[PDB]
């Protein structure tokens, strides 16, 4: 009496509406369709940027943070515009829940490509269920101040826990300019979306 | 006289037939199925690199560009092969429409994963058009001919809108070779994908 | 007798029940729901990073490495961990298949982000079903080691197909510290995902 069109199918066998997925891609989750590998976003809200302070220093900048979960990587962007000229080394730390991957920084937000906040648990995030990480390294950076350069140096990034929270570090070395700088670095997450 | 496999269920309560779904990975738009984050590609065609020019200068590149959408963040990418070896800044500018996000520059195309062009209005590269915002940065790159390491320096991106249309506008330093590089940044679009 | 809820429509005029679904999201492919811009890693697996040699010097490297498709795009990353203070320049070379992209040189596999293993052959990550490809380039890099700040240097990479398979080739230009470094670069493949 009724027809289904591909990709819903219809078994006269059993009466039966299905439908068809290609499982690479899709699958089932308690009954719900949904991604093998979703990408899940975990940001600084839309031009609403985290205060950071440099250690004890009276010395802060302005961060846009974006964490982009493809499969199980993370890819981690920051965009650093600090206020203050400074030469040596600035500590920018950033706490994250040991349990939920929550940020305690500052705000952050899982968003949708809508703009939609997503009610969704940022473990994603999280290196490990364990507390177990090594991830450590340097990225080159060019600090620079209204359109002009400034300096070609180099920002180093950690990842470890503390007093059971995780960490992402990062020590920029800047010889006179503001710390202004973008970088970016991938790690892995062994926690699985399910 | 029929039954629904999960992830179609059957509510005897209003005889109606729904898709369960994860809210955070799918949802309904416009009465269709769609992602709550889905991969948008804006880029130069295959093998079809644009043809970009120094300002006034007689000094030209071709350039692979792509620009990656996700949640509601853009990766930026761009591949520059410039013709001729220069000493200075050259100035590689991208004017794109301010309301519909289509490239005036030169020609490029929303590509999915499938290698097929889709039909969709570029919107979702265009970031805040508030004048007082002035997205920019520096990025370190590597200038280099035939496999051959020429220079360490730095490339500057700066979005901006102006006359009605979204630039990004790219500054390149060289020091006696042609402008030859990759660089990658990251921004965020006001425009989300409903 | 039965109601559909979006995104399930029931079309009176031909008594069929369809799915809804936006085209540029979402596709049908051999009667199965996909996703018209998947995201599929192909990587090293979880703390088995793969063994490289420099050639045939007695020189090798521990390197984690992630091939992250979106759209028609791979955006290539690798975390590399010398042994040897390198004298000169290193090269580490990636073999993969050239039909099945398998990689040859050590163990990948295609991961969700379920943390589980998938079922598809690899062949995402090549350049062309042609066996053809031009891509060269070069990133500037910092070497470190334990946290401490070594060298900012330069790596090159190139794609290649050698006797029907495909390369990417890095050269790591130290002067006589370890090659402790991440890298990352973005290249094209013409290769849809159907």
């Amino acid at each position: 009496s009724f027809f289904t069109a591909a990709p819903l199918s219809y078994n006269t066998g059993n009466s039966t509406i299905s439908l068809d997925y290609r499982s690479p891609q899709l699958r089932v989750s308690g009954g719900a369709l949904a991604l093998t590998s979703p990408v899940f976003v975990y940001q600084t809200p839309f031009n609403t940027p985290m205060r950071l302070r440099n250690g004890t220093y009276n010395e802060y900048a302005d961060a846009h943070i974006q964490m982009v979960r493809f499969g199980t990587t993370v890819l981690f962007n920051i965009d650093v515009t600090g206020e203050t000229n400074a030469t040596g080394t600035q500590t920018w730390e950033l706490q994250f829940d040991g349990t939920l991957g929550s940020c305690l920084t500052g705000r952050m937000q899982v968003m949708g490509g809508t703009g939609e906040e997503l009610d969704v648990t940022p473990t994603f995030i999280l290196p490990t269920s364990d507390k177990s990480v090594y991830k450590q390294g340097f990225m080159p950076i060019v600090c620079s101040e209204n359109g002009e350069f400034k300096q070609s140096t180099y920002c180093s990034y950690a990842l470890t826990y503390r007093l059971g929270n995780f960490y992402i570090t990062l020590k920029s070395t800047t010889s006179g300019c503001k710390p202004i700088f973008q970088m970016s670095f991938m790690y892995e997450s062994q926690i699985g979306i399910v």
